[PDB]
């Protein structure tokens, strides 16, 4: 099936999803200096306080830290979006060396690793039914480079030996997503896709300006995982990114000025 090597990557996503090639895809190169300052953007809210993790999961493309979003817990709004949208998972890209691994890029800047929190509209009832309306999620998109160590990472980067290999899954309850957020909530916004198929254009990207720092060490553990099944030639799970795409049609609004 689909997957990020010569025969399977991104370049050959499209002809099982004629979406990729579509108008609306992500990520895309966030050119700093054509980006506008919106005032009529409200202030964002990120609400995470009282999320409840579930389970951590390797899909043989990245690990997704699954949430309980049965209830009201762990909400984003303000900002560029209507009501209230709900975190269900979040999972990171990432390369196979610090000078790339980011699906979005900053002037062509690449960053080491990329963090996803996936955020679904409430408006819609749950996630499956949100992914077919234009305005059904919302991705909060954070900047990994390599430098000090980020605390609130580890106890994501020490659960990893346990879910080594496609299909492997582990508990993992009690993480706080808050231990991963960047100072500022400073932010690039766009209306774009999901990054991975189905590539679906309903997701409202919202990108911070300032990175979080990890450590070597933490970023080595990530590329020891496996995008292959136990008992299958070992492939490393790295470079699991898509490339920047056409931004067509699309103003990318500032919230800073
Ligand atoms: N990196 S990121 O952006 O942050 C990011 C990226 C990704 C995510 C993420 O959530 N991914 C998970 C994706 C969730 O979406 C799934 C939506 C699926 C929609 O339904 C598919 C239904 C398929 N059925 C069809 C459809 C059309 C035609 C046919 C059929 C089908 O069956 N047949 C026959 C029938 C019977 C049989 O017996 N044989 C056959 O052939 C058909 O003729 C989150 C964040
Ligand atoms: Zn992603």
């Amino acid at each position: 099936h689909w997957g990020y090597g010569k025969h399977n990557g991104p370049e050959h996503w499209h002809k099982d999803f004629p979406i990729a090639k579509g108008e609306r895809q992500s990520p895309v190169d966030i050119d700093t200096h054509t980006a506008k300052y919106d005032p009529s953007l409200k202030p964002l809210s990120v609400s995470y306080d009282q999320a409840t993790s579930l389970r951590i999961l390797n899909n043989g493309h990245a690990f997704n830290v699954e949430f309980d979003d049965s209830q009201d817990k762990a909400v984003l709004k303000g900002g560029p979006l209507d009501g209230t949208y709900r975190l269900i998972q979040f999972h990171f890209h990432w390369g196979s060396l610090d000078g790339q691994g980011s699906e979005h890029t900053v002037d062509k800047k690449k960053y080491a690793a990329e963090l996803h929190l996936v955020h679904w509209n409430t408006k819609y009832g749950d996630f499956g039914k949100a992914v077919q309306q234009p305005d059904g999620l919302a991705v909060l998109g954070i900047f990994l480079k390599v430098g000090s160590a980020k605390p609130g990472l580890q106890k994501v980067v020490d659960v990893l030996d346990s879910i080594k290999t496609k299909g492997k899954s582990a508990d993992f309850t009690n993480f706080d997503p808050r231990g991963l957020l960047p100072e500022s909530l400073d932010y690039w916004t766009y209306p774009g896709s999901l990054t991975t198929p189905p590539l679906l254009e309903c997701v409202t990207w919202i990108v911070l300006k300032e990175p979080i720092s990890v450590s070597s060490e933490q970023v080595l553990k990530f590329r020891k995982l496996n995008f292959n099944g136990e008992g299958e030639p070992e492939e490393l799970m790295v470079d699991n990114w898509r490339p920047a795409q056409p931004l067509k049609n699309r103003q990318i609004k500032a919230s800073f000025k």
